[PDB]
């Protein structure tokens, strides 16, 4: 499922996300539409053998199980195809276990390289919250 901007913001909101250890919803939605272009079933795999699935394109080598990272660990306790649904439950609930674990939005890339330290609040204007 390929989310509207407002409708995945409404969506995280519901979840929890908005303000999840000092983040803003803006924060939320800039790191998907970046990470996966707001696509769920957005995959890439890395050189190191891992892949990231999602919308928040979560990495396999520590947060999912697809059976092909060896020696990789599954902290999420997850199949990474349940990272792939329309429904971003199994999405939200990782991404806060990864948010706690100690750096913060910098474990996204995409975050730390093009929404920190911008006007992220410019993600969420417009929509009905």
């Amino acid at each position: 499922k390929v989310f509207g901007r407002c409708e995945l913001a409404a969506a995280m909101k519901r979840h929890g996300l908005d303000n999840y250890r000092g983040y803003s919803l803006g924060n939320w939605v800039c790191a998907a539409k970046f990470e996966s272009n707001f696509n769920t079933q957005a995959t890439n795999r890395n050189t190191d053998g891992s892949t990231d699935y999602g919308i928040l394109q979560i990495n396999s080598r520590w947060w999912c199980n697809d059976g092909r990272t060896p020696g990789s660990r599954n902290l999420c306790n997850i199949p990474c195809s349940a990272l792939l649904s329309s429904d971003i439950t199994a999405s939200v609930n990782c991404a806060k276990k990864i948010v706690s674990d100690g750096n913060g939005m910098n474990a996204w890339v995409a975050w730390r390289n093009r929404c920190k330290g911008t006007d992220v609040q410019a993600w969420i204007r417009g929509c009905r919250l």
